[PDB]
């Protein structure tokens, strides 16, 4: 803060961050899984198929978390920096029902604050195996996408649905063949037969129509 | 808590020599595959070709890897490229297998590595009575592309409920697997793969 | 100019003193970018879906005056790798597509510390297409800014068809590039982002 | 078998093995030999005449630096083939790059032979006609060096085709009828020296 | 016949890559760099008439000079292949294509032992360019722009130079194609940028 655009003291801090952070380990903070918080905010629904049930839309992933080994004392320095995601851990997220590539939009940056968080948030285009029956009805469809950790259970990672539905169209576009009736974000817990251990994600029920 | 963690991936990089075969003894090293099935996204039958979408569950071991987990973790998350992973190629694929996933395996504390990537692929085979109740048979080849028999041992295992999608074009009927080895006139020595058997329909 | 030894040593130079993931920024002052696209085809237009295939040439120009040389006996520009240097993470909000670039990867960098970098770029974009089958044509807007930089950090200015290709199926009517400011009921502080104006028709 | 043997092995050819110089023994060129065998016919046009097809590039030379005495350690290893040198083949036909579909290692032999073969997918621009009759479309397919003359490298085309339905798909639409491969040198204006080829000839047909 | 010595070739590459130097232009004496640039094109395979877009395969024949990077062949080898990671290229592109250019074939460079650089991609690109009277025996005449996308006339210099490469099986037949010299002037910089046009005249076939 005030200091903010100060170029030596960002380099600093990004040097410091790169001595500290491990990119490959999961910063557990003692014990607990890292609580990593996800929010999609979709902007557009491109492609939809009554018959093959799948969609393709493009949606900004709000995603948090924190690793406080690389937080450090803003008094003098600037509040947040900018950092490539290659030098930051990153939870291994991934949608399960997810049918291609996701494909990533943006720049692969990260923001990180003083205090440790990191705010993440690419913006992403991709395709899902999802209910698209009623699409033209005006209850209109419901497209549950699954995401969660590929590799981490739920005492190494948790997922926090916090999401707000008011929002919502400061991101959609005016120009979709749809529009968008509901985004719901409920987290639950998945285990399997073959594995111990549950694994945490975000169910995105997404509700829409065409116009 | 992580220094445990980034201690145990210190020693992982140590050890692990992700180009050499971990080869116990003498003995093959012997690879776990096993498809589970997620999609079956397009279906030619005047081409015979499919396009789906399956996780491939793996595992083998490298007890070089192994450490003593009384007081640390019992697995830790891995990027692939740090280990050695076995050549694996369906042999009747038609296109790159298309990786959804993060790269990660997991690493147990004796051992045992755990890899399943999940893979977007397209493959040549009979579609012959997919329109039928019987439904058509699908198989796919999948083996080591360098390693022969006596370097690695492919070994199948195993249900499909519960990771097939409801909204699917198609539904399963049977997924079976088999060991099955191959050879070749000009060239000697044979190869473990396992035959993965798709029988599916229309819903 | 082009004694080769004085463009080596300008090069060796630059990796020395640029920090190619620090912001340029001086005074506590943002970083100025100005951006400015140069259509130079339309390719594909759909009216059912809104969506807009084109491509442009992005001119894209900023300074990091620690970079600057004293060039009285020196070349007064260099041609330098972008691996190299520091670029603003421009994006464009409504894409569709990723920026595919159909060009080397190299920016000017001129001894005064301004840096010129220009870029070939397709995508795809959901923008306003009603109306080009029309006299007065579509208008389709494309909102380019900064991805993680917030406005105290990075400002994004503003400022025929000399580029346009005159083999389109399309002909540009106007282009207008205005600065305006995006907020979120979420996160505090103001974006800078430039919205380009496309307003253009099919033939006939 | 025996891991640290494989592991000395692998050390040994990252010591001489030169990625990037060609593995030139007594002055001559290197013999590179070639074999393509197909595995499916995916897509023909008859009309623009272009095929989509998928082979095995059976590919084998020989780098006898690259040698060690296997009385007792391993006799091959599989080498990432970023470690050693490959001959810079290409498809002087092709309309797409090479995609291969499968691991990118190669098997060195103690002998110092190299053991490549990649699986490709690649559109070529060839005659399709009379692909739906039965003297069938003959497909030729011409592959050797982007860059080495003759002198430097050169490509057997040594080639059975006897067991050539343990390669092809039974379910493809297309049945293949003959494979031959023929040696060929081709001059350049460019250019002094002349560079050798293969031509591949697929005759195939619809079923 | 001293064109085999491996080691001698082990040396020449090493000798290169000291002296080498990538990402910085090769101006000997205050001249600029000056570029051959030769298109032979291979094949035209989706012409589009209504777009007005044609997609084609061409090899860029392209060569320079770096004489930094000479050594005596006397008893040693005339040229070697080298991979252009190593190498300083010419950052060429056609400021008129819609696609990124994707190369065909493997990305090496002949070294020559005057430090003349050979380098020729075999490109498969989708232009903008007019098509039309594709079905007529004027046929479609379709051009092309090749230039330095950084570099100036000062710094790089682009020069010009049948039908012998051209696929007999392409649904379309090479009338004529020509190339010429020519300048670029914005308004938005000084300087002008040279560049090469080329012409290609083509039809349908029948
Ligand atoms: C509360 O919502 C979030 C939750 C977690 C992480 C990020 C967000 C978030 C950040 C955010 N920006 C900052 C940011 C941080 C990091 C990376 C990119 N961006 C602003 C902004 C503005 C213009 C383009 C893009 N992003 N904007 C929105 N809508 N959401
Ligand atoms: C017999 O089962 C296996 C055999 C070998 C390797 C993996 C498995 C396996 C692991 C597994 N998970 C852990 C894991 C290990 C490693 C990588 C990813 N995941 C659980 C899980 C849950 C939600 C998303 C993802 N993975 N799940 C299933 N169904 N199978
Ligand atoms: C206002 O003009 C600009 C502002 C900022 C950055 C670049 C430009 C610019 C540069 C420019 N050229 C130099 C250049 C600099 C750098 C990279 C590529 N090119 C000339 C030229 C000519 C033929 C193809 C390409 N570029 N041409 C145009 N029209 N604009
Ligand atoms: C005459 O045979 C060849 C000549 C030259 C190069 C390779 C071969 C070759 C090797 C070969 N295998 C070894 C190998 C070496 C290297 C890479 C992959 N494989 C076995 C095998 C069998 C099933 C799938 C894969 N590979 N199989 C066949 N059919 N041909
Ligand atoms: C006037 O001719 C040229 C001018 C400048 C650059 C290249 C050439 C050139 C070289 C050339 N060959 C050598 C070479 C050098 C380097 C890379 C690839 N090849 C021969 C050859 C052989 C087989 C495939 C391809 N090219 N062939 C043709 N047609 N043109
Ligand atoms: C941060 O630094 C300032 C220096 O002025 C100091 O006053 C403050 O106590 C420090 N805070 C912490 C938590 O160390
Ligand atoms: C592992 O280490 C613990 C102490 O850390 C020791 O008591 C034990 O004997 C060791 N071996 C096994 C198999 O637990
Ligand atoms: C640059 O160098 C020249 C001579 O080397 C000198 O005259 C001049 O004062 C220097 N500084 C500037 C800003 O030109
Ligand atoms: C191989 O090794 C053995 C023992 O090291 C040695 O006696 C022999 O001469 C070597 N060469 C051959 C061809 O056996
Ligand atoms: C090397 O070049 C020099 C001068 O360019 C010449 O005198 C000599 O004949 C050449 N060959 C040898 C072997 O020195």
């Amino acid at each position: 803060y005030k200091d903010d655009d100060d170029k030596l003291d960002r380099a600093d801090i990004l040097y410091n961050i790169r001595q500290t952070s491990r990119p490959d380990v999961i910063p557990t903070q003692r014990d607990r899984p890292v609580a990593v918080s996800v929010s999609l905010k979709f902007i557009n629904i491109l492609e939809v198929n009554e018959i093959t049930n799948e969609v393709d839309v493009v949606f900004w992933q709000q995603t948090t978390w924190s690793d406080r080994t690389l937080a450090w004392n803003s008094s003098h320095s600037p509040d947040q920096v900018s950092v490539p995601i290659s030098s930051l851990w990153v939870p291994d997220l991934a949608a399960y029902n997810a049918i291609s590539k996701p494909e990533v939009l943006t720049p692969q940056l990260a923001r990180v604050v003083s205090d440790g968080e990191v705010l993440y948030m690419p913006s992403i285009r991709q395709r899902f195996s999802c209910d698209v029956s009623g699409v033209d009805t005006e209850s209109g469809a419901t497209c549950r996408i699954k995401i969660g950790s590929w590799t981490h259970h739920s005492r190494e990672i948790s997922v926090d649905p916090t999401t707000e539905n008011s929002d919502d169209s400061e991101y959609f576009s005016q120009y979709s063949r749809f529009e968008i009736l509901d985004v719901t974000q409920k987290k639950n817990s998945v285990t399997y037969s073959c594995c111990p251990e549950a694994y945490e994600d975000v169910e995105v029920s997404l509700n829409f129509r065409k116009k």
